[PDB]
């Protein structure tokens, strides 16, 4: 189908035009599950430089790529076939960029789960990814202010949760299809407020729009994982590669906070006849923030964002050294402590 494309203002102030744009973003998510935002020359330049750094990294030998791994943070390399979605291996190779915290940071010294330094392959790759994520973050903040305005909420409702937010990025290369298996990544939802994504010309991303009457699992609950759900049921919309745009769709936290007025968009990736480069950026609450229902003030349910992130990454990577160290040191119990002390 034909997605909507919007140009965002550089600053969002709450004027009538901003409110109108927020209404339109919500309506596009409610109809299509996704929309596109137009990139300017610097946003595009930084996207292309990130893609170029990714292509150069993936040409390195596996031993080198596999050395870019940490037992403190999930940042770093994921080999093809290493990640699990709904009990099945996914086939991209990935470099994950989480908040880059040295062992001098007090949260790292305290052993907080998932906190530690990015194992950058080199400093040029570091600069390219950080510069790109700075731009992605500015867009994320614009989008969150617009979304609040569209729901007639105070403009800072969501940005109040994203101060020092746990923003992160997956830098992906999908191999060409070389076996009978076409599955790149299984159907799933991502975990935070927004997913902002870029792709090259190859194509392979599919998203599921809202469907009237279709129950959607609440992926923050252990008995309602969204992984694998609807994988072989229509409808799925192909996200046609388009120059000069990023795509945007909601993550789990927006589904929870809006009581399902927005849905965390299910999506999957199919391998193509050529390798495919993409970057997915996650604009997230602070690790210590608790999401809450916006439209039910008496509702007691909350999502501790860092707990959700940690649970998800442990399920993605059950055998990774990062997960082993969480288990060995009982870092999930630390997470319980950091909530109160
Ligand atoms: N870290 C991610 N966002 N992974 C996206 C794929 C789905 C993930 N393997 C899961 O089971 O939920
Ligand atoms: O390949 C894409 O375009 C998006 C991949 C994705 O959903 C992810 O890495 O979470
Ligand atoms: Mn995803």
């Amino acid at each position: 189908t034909n997605l909507q494309t919007f140009e965002l203002p550089t600053e969002v102030t709450g004027c009538a035009a901003d409110i109108s744009l927020g209404r339109a973003l919500i309506q596009a998510w409610q109809k299509d599950g996704i929309f596109q935002i137009k990139t300017d020359s610097e946003q595009d330049r930084k996207t292309q430089e990130a893609m170029a750094a990714s292509k150069q990294f993936c040409k390195e030998p596996l031993t080198f790529k596999s050395s870019c791994v940490s037992d403190l943070t999930y940042s770093g390399y994921v080999a093809s076939g290493e990640e699990v979605t709904a009990g099945k291996p996914d086939f991209p190779e990935i470099f994950t960029v989480c908040k880059d915290l040295s062992v001098g940071d007090q949260r790292v010294k305290a052993g907080w789960p998932c906190h530690g330094p990015v194992p950058w392959p080199n400093n040029t790759y570091q600069k390219s990814m950080k510069t790109f994520m700075e731009e992605l973050g500015l867009a994320g903040e614009r989008l969150l202010k617009l979304t609040a305005l569209g729901f007639e909420l105070p403009i800072n409702t969501f940005t109040d949760l994203t101060r020092d937010g746990w923003h992160h990025m997956r830098v992906l290369r999908f191999p060409p299809q070389t076996s009978t298996l076409s599955r790149g990544i299984g159907a799933h939802t991502d975990y935070g407020l927004l997913v902002i994504a870029a792709q090259d010309d190859v194509g392979g991303l599919y998203i599921r729009p809202p469907v009237e009457g279709e129950k959607r699992n609440r992926n923050w609950l252990p008995g309602e994982s969204s992984a694998g759900m609807f994988e072989h049921d229509e409808p799925w919309t192909f996200v046609t590669p388009t120059p000069g745009v990023w795509t945007v769709f909601p993550g789990d936290i927006l589904q929870f906070m809006t009581g399902g007025q927005l849905l965390s968009t299910p999506h999957k990736v199919k391998l193509n006849t050529r390798e495919r480069f993409a970057c997915a950026y996650f604009h997230e609450p602070n690790f210590e923030a608790s999401a809450y229902p916006l439209f039910e003030p008496s509702a007691n349910e909350r999502i501790h964002y860092g707990e959700h992130f940690t649970n998800m990454f442990m399920r993605c990577y059950p055998d990774r050294i990062t997960t082993q160290r969480i288990n060995k040191e009982n870092r999930l119990a630390h997470l319980e402590d950091l909530k109160k002390y």
